[PDB]
């Protein structure tokens, strides 16, 4: 049982948002004329109220759940990685960590949030989002929509973090979201770097621009004798040909037990401390200042 630090990745254009949502429901009528929770007989009101703009700009934080095993380095975090080709859930739930009804829903939960189909029950065991009297859906979307939003954290250096595809992302593992920490990470290097070289693929196929995709990740983490930028050196030292690359799989593990018991944090609030220890420290920050949550499965 594996344990996953989810970060609250908050969407900065909330109104583009809203766009992309109700796009999807005409869409979803059209061709059903599984995408949503039906409302029933009387629940008019309860649509009016979903289907509003106030809703995603007034009432409720609209949240991406990031997944990272390496949430110390959350500060470097420059995109947010998502599977264009999968679909995403959009469901309500908790900003602090339950079988209500829809009108209870709507009135105790204050974030919408994207997750994978995956990861839904367990979010639920952890009374992260409630349970309909079986999950209360808004939306199911599929990546390539998001491709291109602006979203931040509340630990992110900076804050216009864009949503890149990453098509390796699982979705069998955690919440199909992950942060891009490119400096620290050798298979969010490799993505970003074959997007910035297939510029023109990225930019014609979704809704990128040129100008997105120069995000700086500073490094939070540096190896004694090999220095900080360490996703970047096991990137060229491994010879990776790609983010599809057969042998990142094993470079990405080597890499996560090598900086988990050598490396040294080089970002604030850790800076000298040992990435052995600001893994766990980093742990509890977020989960006490409420900017993520614990998850298994």
């Amino acid at each position: 049982s594996q344990e996953y630090t989810l970060i609250k990745i908050f969407v900065s254009n909330v109104k583009d948002f809203y766009s992309i949502f109700m796009n999807s429901i005409r869409s979803s009528q059209s061709v059903l004329n599984t995408f949503f929770t039906d409302f029933e007989k009387g629940e008019e009101d309860l649509k009016n109220k979903i289907w509003n703009e106030d809703f995603f700009v007034k009432d409720k934080k609209v949240i991406f759940l990031g997944s990272t095993l390496k949430p110390e380095t959350a500060y470097g975090q420059n995109y947010t990685f998502i599977n264009p080709n999968e679909y995403y859930y959009l469901t309500l739930g908790f900003d602090k960590q339950n079988i209500m009804t829809k009108e209870e829903i709507i009135n105790s939960c204050p974030n919408i949030y994207v997750c994978s189909e995956n990861s839904l029950y367990n979010l639920a065991y952890q009374g992260i989002i409630p349970l309909l009297k079986d999950v209360f859906i808004l939306n199911k979307i599929k990546g390539e929509h998001f491709v291109g939003l602006e979203t931040y954290t509340n630990i992110s250096k900076i804050k216009n973090l864009y949503i890149l595809p990453m098509t390796t992302i699982k979705m069998n593992i955690s919440t199909g979201i992950v942060p891009c920490v490119s400096s620290d990470s050798t298979d969010d290097y490799a993505c970003l770097e074959d997007i910035r070289k297939k510029k023109n693929y990225y930019c014609e196929k979704y809704n990128l621009k040129e100008e997105q995709l120069k995000n700086n990740s500073e490094s939070c983490i540096e190896l004694p004798e090999i220095g900080n930028n360490t996703g970047k050196y096991y990137y060229e030292k491994e010879k990776v040909s790609s983010y599809k690359d057969v042998k990142l799989q094993k470079i990405k593990e080597v890499l996560y037990k090598k900086q988990y018991f050598e490396g040294i944090m080089t970002v604030d609030p850790y800076k000298g401390m040992k990435t052995f220890n600001c893994r766990k420290l980093a742990k509890q920050n977020i989960i006490r200042n409420l900017d993520g949550f614990l998850y298994s499965e």
